[PDB]
């Protein structure tokens, strides 16, 4: 019987000294095994194993504990989307651009990028622990285990289309949006006014037009009785808002948001690129950047940073 030392972990921060047999493979002694995202299940240990450490599934109380405290879930089903996913994303390149870390496009991964263009922006705090650390690492330069945790987090894979919007919206529902809250009126000439509270990531989103101002002062629903009634925003309370509306050509102005999806395509398919607003305008595609002082294109979400916001009407 050959040995060698390695460490087991399913967190990457609690290490596990094991002993392994030589003549057996990983699956034999561990169940799944994971190698930096490769999979080692079937195959036999090598000497220049010695010392390294491998993610294995959640099998007993410590890595129970260890596995629940860190992705809110025990689930093997999430680790090995976890690890399918980091496989590809660790050989994804990520290149700083204007000052930001975005993703070279690889596996239809522009809305991807666009997402993590979008998180670095605005103000969040995730629940479970693994998100808030590999999005530390994201912002600073290092974005593959947070990309493989927002696919396994979203049941997505690498190489699938994907929409911006639904991937924010699962994010936010592991982010701490408990305070947040929006009032608003709906109002009808034959038929009175109505007020609704939201709270959570219901606060924090909407879906029928872009403008930030538009929704303060207003804008035009159908009604019950058949005509047309007016919407608009009572009260905010949340770091940022998110308007989302089917993608339409926009005018954006500086200074006047914080960053904005383009989107070229139809229902079914579409490229999405990032616009932000710094000093001036820049769209940002993968690992290319312009800027302009001007900008008229096809939008689909624009994020306003927020804190209070009260109606005067
Ligand atoms: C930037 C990015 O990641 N991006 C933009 C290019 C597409 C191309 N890939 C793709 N994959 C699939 N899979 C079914 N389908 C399409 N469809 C498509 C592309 C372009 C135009 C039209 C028009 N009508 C229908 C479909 C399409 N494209 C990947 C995502
Ligand atoms: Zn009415």
């Amino acid at each position: 019987v050959r040995t060698i030392k390695v460490f087991t972990t399913v967190d990457n921060i609690n290490l596990h000294t094991q002993v392994v047999d030589m003549s057996m493979t990983y699956g034999q002694q561990f169940g799944p095994t994971y190698l930096d995202g490769a999979d080692v299940t079937k195959i036999k240990p090598h000497n220049s194993h010695e010392g390294k450490t491998f993610y294995v599934l959640p099998n007993d109380d410590t890595l129970r504990v260890e596995a629940f405290e860190y992705y809110h879930t025990t689930d093997p089903s999430f680790l090995g989307r976890y690890m399918s996913a980091l496989n590809h994303t660790k050989k994804w390149k990520y290149p700083q651009v204007n000052g930001l870390t975005s993703i070279k496009w690889a596996d239809n991964n522009c809305y991807l990028a666009t997402a993590l263009l979008t998180l670095q922006q605005i103000e969040l705090k995730f629940n479970p622990p693994a998100l808030q650390d590999a999005y530390y690492r994201a912002r600073a330069g290092e974005a593959a285990n947070f990309c493989a945790l927002i696919l396994a987090y979203c049941n997505k894979t690498v190489g699938e289309l994907g929409d911006v919007r639904e991937t924010m919206s699962y994010l936010f529902q592991h982010a701490n949006l408990d305070s947040c809250k929006r009032v608003l009126n709906v109002v009808c000439k034959t038929c009175g006014q109505q007020q609704t509270t939201l709270k959570g990531v219901e606060a924090v989103m909407y879906m029928g037009t872009l403008s930030y101002e538009q929704f303060k002062k207003g804008v035009q629903i159908p009604c019950t009785c058949g005509k047309q009634a007016t919407k608009y925003l009572v009260q905010q309370e949340s770091p940022f808002v998110m308007m989302s509306a089917p993608p339409a050509q926009y005018e954006l102005k500086h200074g006047t948001f914080t960053c904005a999806s383009e989107y070229t395509g139809n229902y079914q398919c579409g490229h999405y690129k990032h616009i932000t607003s710094k000093e001036t305008l820049y769209c940002i595609d993968g690992a290319l950047l312009t800027k302009s002082s001007e900008y008229k294109g096809p939008i689909t979400d624009v994020f306003y940073k927020e804190n209070s916001y009260t109606t005067t009407i």
